[PDB]
């Protein structure tokens, strides 16, 4: 039915501090069957000060700062036309360049002021992990509640140990009229908060984590890579399909919260900022479809830009885990990394090749195969290209010479595994 299609957006007002801060808030935001979350208001009832990411505030703040430049064709937001003009497509291109804050903003104020053209510029992927850089505004961002904050004890990207740029680092969006971010999901199915700065609105379009593999079958018919290409939904298809859109506007201090998986599009249909990092709640829905959008990546031999096995032993390291099902998941993933990791140390032994304790060094980061981009977890494959190169055991063995020339590290003895699963209990 059109009514089924066309579900009500999911909506949160705060009308005080203390309902931002309430438990009812993260059940809300978190709850499967909520897909996307708008927070109305919220900028308002925490008394954000968003001013703090202004065009005119960011530019004095670092003017030089490089901008990823996506050049686009403007369009309507639900339409994406062929090179003819004569039928909708999936595949939505762009072209990449790069600029500096201050040349964006004055483009972005041009055409602002101007307007009081069919090509467009979209200022992307802003870096704000420098926290000398951006001291005051990412100390604006602490006064969320502390499930959206950009690092929290209940958020697995707080456990990573090392920064995973974008995810538990903010990234700055500067937009025209037009400015379109493609349809995707997040990395490892993470959620995402993202705060519209405005002074104008944009528009979001999302679809249920469960309808994923239909739209990646479109894209697959339509010629663009699902996980990594850009798209932009026919919203025809999707109706046909049978698949309920959200359509919804996030006007300037509304926080969109992207639920797990959820599916999304957006285009700003003012001019507008937005700001926007992950979360990954420790609950087992989230850390359920991390692990199997992990399983799908190495499928599909696409970097997962969360390493889930590292994450998983850090937070059993230190988090108490009182839900049994996702005690369960965890305890899992551990046991089958420390069986993985003695299968690598018997064949090697086999072999009759040495491997020397390397252990890990604060700050250091997971490591991932120079060839495939896959996890590669404790035991480390290293060839000497000053610079080092880390493979997987697949591809180490594929080398011409095998093994010749690469040394194998080891970062945490069997023993120092064992104890810290061991350790690793049900919580009351
Ligand atoms: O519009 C907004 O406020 C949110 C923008 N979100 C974006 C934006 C964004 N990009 C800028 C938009 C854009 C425009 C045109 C082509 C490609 C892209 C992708 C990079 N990429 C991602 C991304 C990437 C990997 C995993 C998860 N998310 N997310
Ligand atoms: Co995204
Ligand atoms: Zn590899």
């Amino acid at each position: 039915p059109r009514e089924k299609l066309n579900p009500p957006t999911p909506s949160i007002y705060l009308e005080s501090k203390r309902d931002a801060f309430s438990p009812v808030l993260l059940q809300f935001c978190t709850d499967p069957r909520n897909p996307i979350t708008v927070i109305r208001g919220l900028a308002g009832s925490l008394r954000l000060n968003l001013g703090l990411f202004s065009t005119k505030t960011l530019v004095e703040a670092s003017g030089e700062h490089t901008v990823e430049v996506r050049t686009q064709v403007q369009q309507p937001s639900d339409e994406n036309w062929d090179l003819t003009g004569t039928r909708q497509i999936w595949p939505c291109e762009s072209s990449r360049s790069h600029t500096t804050i201050a040349k964006y903003a004055q483009y972005q104020a041009s055409s602002f002021q101007e307007s009081l053209h069919h090509i467009i510029k979209f200022g992307t992927n802003i870096d704000l992990s420098d926290a000398k850089r951006w001291k005051p505004q990412l100390q604006e961002l602490l006064k969320l509640p502390a499930f959206m904050r950009v690092t929290s004890t209940g958020n697995m990207l707080s456990h990573v140990g090392h920064t995973i740029l974008g995810m538990n680092t903010v990234q700055l969006y500067m937009k025209v009229p037009g400015s379109r971010t493609p349809g995707h999901q997040e990395n490892n199915n993470f959620c995402s908060v993202n705060i519209n700065i405005g002074p104008g609105d944009c528009e979001w379009f999302a679809v249920h984590e469960h309808y994923w593999e239909t739209i990646s079958a479109f894209c697959d018919r339509h010629g663009v890579d699902y996980l990594t290409g850009s798209w932009w939904p026919i919203l025809d298809d999707l109706y046909a399909s049978n698949i309920p859109v959200y359509r919804f506007v996030q006007r300037p201090g509304d926080l969109v919260w992207i639920n797990a998986g959820t599916v999304h599009w957006v285009q700003a249909t003012g001019w507008c900022n937005n700001i926007a990092w992950n979360v990954g709640p420790l609950t087992a829905y989230q850390y359920q479809l991390a692990l199997e959008r992990y399983e799908w990546n190495e499928v599909k031999n696409v970097k997962s830009i969360v390493p889930m096995i590292h994450v998983s032993w850090n937070v059993a390291r230190t988090v108490k885990i009182s839900d049994p099902d996702l005690f369960k998941m965890i305890k899992f993933c551990l046991l089958q990394s420390m069986k993985h990791c003695q299968v690598q140390r018997e064949s090697l032994v086999r072999a009759g090749k040495k491997i020397a304790y390397q252990g890990r060094v604060k700050d250091e980061p997971a490591y991932y195969c120079n060839e495939c981009d896959v996890e590669v977890f404790n035991i480390l494959f290293v060839t000497s290209e000053n610079t080092y190169l880390v493979h997987c055991e697949g591809c180490a063995r594929r080398r011409s010479a095998g093994l010749q020339g690469v040394v194998v590290l080891e970062q945490y003895r069997t023993e120092e595994l064992a104890q810290a699963y061991d350790a690793f209990t049900l919580a009351p």
